[PDB]
This record gives C-alpha cells, sequence and structure tokens, in this order.
C-alpha cells in the first residue's frame, strides 16, 4: 500500500497545500480515497451533413450527433485451481509469441516522431507534446522519473479519468519505452499469435473469420464480457507481468517498475461536481494507454479463451484444485494443440471469435466465470449461443458479407448498419475547425466508404458527392487497422491495391478498370443493412445530386473541383 503510492500523494498534497480536505460524505466503496482539493461535446461536420440529406429526418442518425458505476466494483480472487491454469497458460503462450520477437526498448527518437504524427497518446508549461518534445527540460523531467524507477519508486505517474486514464507525457514515454515493443514489433499480429489481428485491417478481417470458419468443429461463438477492463484481476496483471521474464539489462527494469508501480499499484484524479478533484488509488483492474491496454487484453483475452477451450474438451475436471497429473495434461496440451487451438480463434484486445473443437464449449463455464470474464446480456449459467454461419458472427462491430465480382471472383467485405456509418462521419471532435479542415476529415470519410463500403449503394454514391464538393488536392485529415484511405491518390487505383493486387486470398490478379465493374451487395441485403434505395427521398437525393455538391462548392469558393458522379452508371449518360 502507501509505501508505493504514498510518494505521488505526497507531491499532490504539497501543490494545493491550501485546497487539502477530507470530504467525509465521499462516493467510494472500492476505490480508496486518500483526499481532496479545489478545480474547475460532438459537433456536427457540415460539409457531410449537406450532402446526407435525407439522413436529417432519420432519428438513429440526428440523435448520435447530440448530448462510472461499473469502475467503482470489486471482483472476487480466483480459485486456486484457476489461479494455476492462467500461470502455466500465460508462460506457455509469452513463450509462444517470444519464439521469433526480441523484447527491446523504444526510442525518445520513435517517441518523437509518434507525436508529431499526431498519434493519439493520452496526454494532459507546455502547450501541446510537440512543443514538450523539443524542450530538454521535458527530458530532464523525463530522466528523473526514470531514474526514480530504476530505484523502484515513483513520483509523477498518475492517472486522470474522464473509460480514458489519461497521463503526463513524461510517465507515457516511460510507458512506451518500456511496453511499445509489443505494438511496434506488431506481438499480436496473425502470423505471430494466430489468434490475433492487430496490422490486419477490416478489408482482411472477414477473410480471416471465414478462413475460422473451414476448420472442422462446433459453432461459432462471440461472447462479449460486461465492462472488460473493469473485471481485469491482479492474477491478470501479474500474469502479463510475466513478458518481464524474456527481458534483460536496463529494459527488464524499466519493465518490472512500469508493472510494479503504474499497472500494478495505481494513483487517479476524478472530478466530482460537489468542483473537487479526488485522489484515489486501486490495484487491480486496467488502467494504462490505449495502445499497451490493447496488447495486454488481447494477450489475456487469448489466455481466457484457451482455458475455456480447455474445459471444454475434459483437460481439467474442477476449478477448485488441479492435481499434479492435471497440470501436465494441461501443459501436454498446449504443447500439443495450443497452436492449432489459437489459430481457431480471432481476438482483438477484449473483442473474440472462437470455433472450438465441439459445442462442449457454449456451457463450459466455471474457469470463465471464475476468472471474472462474466458474458454480457445472459444469465451467469445459461449456456453461450453459437453462429451456424461465419457472415453472421459480429467482430469489431462488423459482420461480413461473401459478395460475388461479374467476373466470378471472390470478395469478402465489412458491413453494419449504414445508420451508425453516416451517423459517425457527421460528427467532428474539438474546436477551431476551419472550413478546409472540415472539408478534408469529410473526405476522409468518403474516401474510407469508397474503400470498405463501396458494397452500400448510398455510400459509394454519398462517397463520390463528398468527393466531387471538395478540391480534387486537399489531402483528408484525422485530427491495429490499415488507413489505405488516408491519401490523394486516384481511389481506383487504391482499390486495385488492396482487394486484388496484395489479396493473399485473391489468387487472379487482373486489375479491375472502372468502379461499374465493382459490385454491390442485393437491393434487398442493402435494405436489411439499412439503405434507403427505395424511399421518394433517396431518390431526389440522388436524381438532384449535383445541387447538393454546387451548394458545398459554392460555400468552400472558386477551387480545383473534379466531378467522380460519372464513374457511376446512372450519371453515365
Ligand atoms: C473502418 C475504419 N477503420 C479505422 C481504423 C478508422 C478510423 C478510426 N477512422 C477514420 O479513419 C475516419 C476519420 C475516416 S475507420
Ligand atoms: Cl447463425
Ligand atoms: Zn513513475
Ligand atoms: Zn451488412
Amino acid at each position: 500500500n502507501l509505501d508505493i503510492i504514498g510518494k505521488r500523494i505526497e507531491k499532490i498534497k504539497q501543490e494545493h497545500e491550501t485546497s487539502w480536505h477530507y470530504d467525509q460524505d465521499h462516493p467510494y466503496k472500492t476505490w480508496a480515497y486518500h483526499g481532496s482539493y479545489e478545480t474547475k461535446s460532438s459537433m456536427v461536420n457540415g460539409v457531410v451533413r449537406l450532402l446526407t440529406k435525407p439522413w436529417d429526418i432519420i432519428p438513429m442518425v440526428t440523435q448520435m450527433a447530440m448530448t462510472k458505476e461499473k469502475v467503482d466494483t470489486r471482483t472476487q480472487e480466483p480459485k486456486e485451481g484457476t489461479k494455476k491454469l492462467m500461470k502455466i497458460t500465460a508462460e506457455w503462450l509469452w513463450k509462444e509469441l517470444g519464439k521469433k520477437k526480441t523484447p527491446r526498448m523504444c526510442t525518445r527518437e520513435e517517441f518523437t516522431r509518434k507525436v508529431r504524427s499526431n498519434a493519439a497518446l493520452g496526454a494532459i508549461k507546455w502547450k501541446s507534446a510537440r512543443e514538450a518534445v523539443e524542450d530538454s527540460g521535458f527530458w530532464e523531467l523525463v530522466d528523473k522519473e526514470r531514474n526514480l524507477h530504476l530505484e523502484g519508486k515513483c513520483e509523477t505517474c498518475v492517472y486522470n479519468m474522464m473509460a480514458i486514464w489519461y497521463m503526463w507525457l513524461g510517465a507515457r514515454f516511460l510507458e512506451f519505452e518500456a511496453l511499445g515493443f509489443l505494438n511496434e514489433d506488431h506481438w499480436f499480429s496473425r502470423e505471430n499469435s494466430l489468434s490475433g489481428v492487430e496490422g490486419e485491417g477490416l478489408h482482411k478481417l472477414g477473410y480471416i473469420l471465414r478462413d475460422v470458419s473451414k476448420k472442422e468443429g462446433g459453432a461459432m461463438y462471440a461472447d462479449d464480457t460486461a465492462g472488460w477492463d473493469t473485471r481485469i484481476t491482479l492474477e491478470d496483471l501479474k500474469n502479463e507481468e510475466m513478458v518481464t521474464n524474456h527481458m534483460e539489462g536496463e529494459h527488464k527494469k524499466l519493465a518490472e517498475a512500469i508493472f510494479k508501480l503504474t499497472y500494478q499499484n495505481k494513483v487517479v484524479r476524478v472530478q466530482r461536481p460537489t468542483t473537487v478533484m479526488d485522489i484515489i488509488s486501486r490495484r487491480d483492474q486496467r488502467g494504462s494507454g490505449q495502445v499497451v491496454t490493447y496488447g495486454l487484453n488481447t494477450f489475456t483475452n487469448m489466455e481466457a479463451q484457451l482455458i475455456r477451450q480447455m474445459e471444454g474438451e475434459g483437460v481439467f475436471k474442477s476449478i477448485q484444485h488441479l492435481t499434479v497429473t492435471e497440470e501436465i495434461a494441461v501443459k501436454n496440451w498446449l504443447v500439443r494443440v495450443g497452436r492449432e487451438r489459437l489459430s481457431r480463434m480471432a481476438i482483438s484486445g477484449d473483442d473474440c471469435v472462437v470455433k472450438p473443437l465441439d459445442d462442449r464449449f457454449a456451457s463450459a463455464l466455471t474457469a470463465l466465470n471464475d476468472m471474472g470474464k462474466v458474458r454480457k446480456d445472459i444469465q451467469q449459467w445459461e449456456p453461450s449461443r453459437g453462429w451456424n454461419d461465419w457472415t453472421q458472427v459480429p467482430f469489431c462491430s462488423h459482420h461480413f458479407h461473401e459478395l460475388i465480382m461479374k467476373d466470378g471472383r471472390v470478395l469478402v467485405v465489412p458491413c453494419r448498419n449504414q445508420d451508425e456509418l453516416i451517423g459517425r462521419a457527421r460528427i467532428s471532435q474539438g474546436a477551431g475547425w476551419s472550413l478546409r479542415e472540415t472539408a478534408c476529415l469529410g473526405k476522409s470519410y468518403a474516401q474510407m466508404w469508397s474503400l470498405m463500403y463501396f458494397h452500400r449503394r448510398d455510400l459509394r454514391l454519398a462517397a463520390n458527392a463528398i468527393c466531387s464538393a471538395v478540391p480534387s488536392h486537399w489531402v483528408p485529415t484525422s485530427r491495429h487497422a490499415t488507413h489505405e484511405w488516408m491519401t490523394t491518390e486516384d481511389m481506383l487505383t487504391v482499390w486495385n491495391r488492396v482487394w486484388i493486387q496484395e489479396n493473399p486470398w485473391m489468387e487472379d490478379k487482373t486489375p479491375v478498370e472502372s468502379w461499374e465493374e465493382i459490385p454491390y451487395l442485393g437491393k434487398r441485403e442493402d435494405q436489411w443493412c439499412g439503405s434507403l434505395i427505395g424511399l421518394t427521398s433517396r431518390a431526389t437525393w440522388a436524381k438532384n445530386i449535383q445541387t447538393a455538391i454546387n451548394q458545398v462548392r459554392s460555400l468552400i469558393g472558386n477551387e480545383e473541383y473534379t466531378d467522380y458522379m460519372p464513374s457511376m452508371k446512372r450519371f453515365r449518360r
């Protein structure tokens, strides 16, 4: 307790010596409260909304632009049988992930190149992080903490709640220096991890789920966890920490300090309106950078799902206690079939799809519930409902269609309800957007649609309209996945590269010569997934689209524009 966190708490105490009041009516039960002190939205993208008029009267779209008791919860300690299963599996999984990779420190140079590329780090003297990385004074502050961690102590690595846990750039750098390698060197790539999809891209995920469907076995299971980050136990944090067993030198010590001082023993500042700032501590639950969070969520999810698979195959009888011979059976299962069982999964942080050996998996719930990974929207002991068709499985907020081109070649495409896509593209975050910056964000959404959602009639039409309304040479902007749409290259050339040339599931590499060779879903299947095709509002929009494009061109002014509407058959004469 207070020996590891007290030094951080002491320093905050003094900075607000005038206001250090202990509010006896503090709402925390699970969080350990220390003291208080005195302290004191989604905007619409006008370019995308003017070019999607029919959606102005659809509440699922228009409500998206308008407008905890899970963090303050406790998770019971797992049984001894469960703790053994997790330790054996985690030991085995780090070794497997480490067979073709070498842990290493990430550099100030690498960090500095990420801040100048507008990468989301979650950071709180210096206005922006760019100024701080340029100032040696910042690196002087980083050095002091760096030497504190080598000494096994912490002073400034404190979380700020808002769920997102922002920290000071110095603590974020020290996290990146010690654990950035997991993402920077692609540990959770499909090639390395077999279950992972880090770096894949939305265009790949459907092909990956269809490859899992090809395995002999039972239903496809896709159970969501209720509040995954809140269910991470101190036992889970200990199993994650075993990556340090593969390290050496300074790196081993720096990594051991991140896990010990900032992950397994936290300090957090939360704003309570009654406005004051509360300084609370807790050892369990997930509270890290979003990028390290992603890789450790993937690791711990892979572990939990291999154990659920062991339970269904009868590898162990009870979570109460593993016998000596069950330990050897579990290790032997992992050595003999572990890699095959990893390939039966697609795991993206807390999100999973599993095609187990058979449907015994559906009712194998004792280890999953005892690890604290309780399923969302089903009773604790009711068996999981599986999917019989890979095209119906949810994964990473999508489902996937099999779409046959006029020339016979097969595309596997990502999809989701079209109201969600249009509603998201109509929102921008933050202040001080120029008309040009707003336009360039609309262009990013439009190019994303031409590449990923070209098969949805409304989105190919709206994408063509937005690209016709925004000056041809303006560069799309965006104030685990691949962003091929962020470019000024011709979108037909990018489509050919992504879906044909670089597609490992497409044997015939014949280029497509025009957008009219590129198919849509069935009219009925487009309506099922939210198309307005068939409505009078939509027909009038499509027919009069040049009027909408011209409205937006008149607002932006006398710039160079291209007409992309004749790429579609109906505007081709
Ligand atoms: C299908 C998508 N994949 C990723 C990674 C997206 C990002 C977050 N969003 C964007 O690039 C928008 C500004 C268009 S959308
Ligand atoms: Cl189904
Ligand atoms: Zn620290
Ligand atoms: Zn669909």
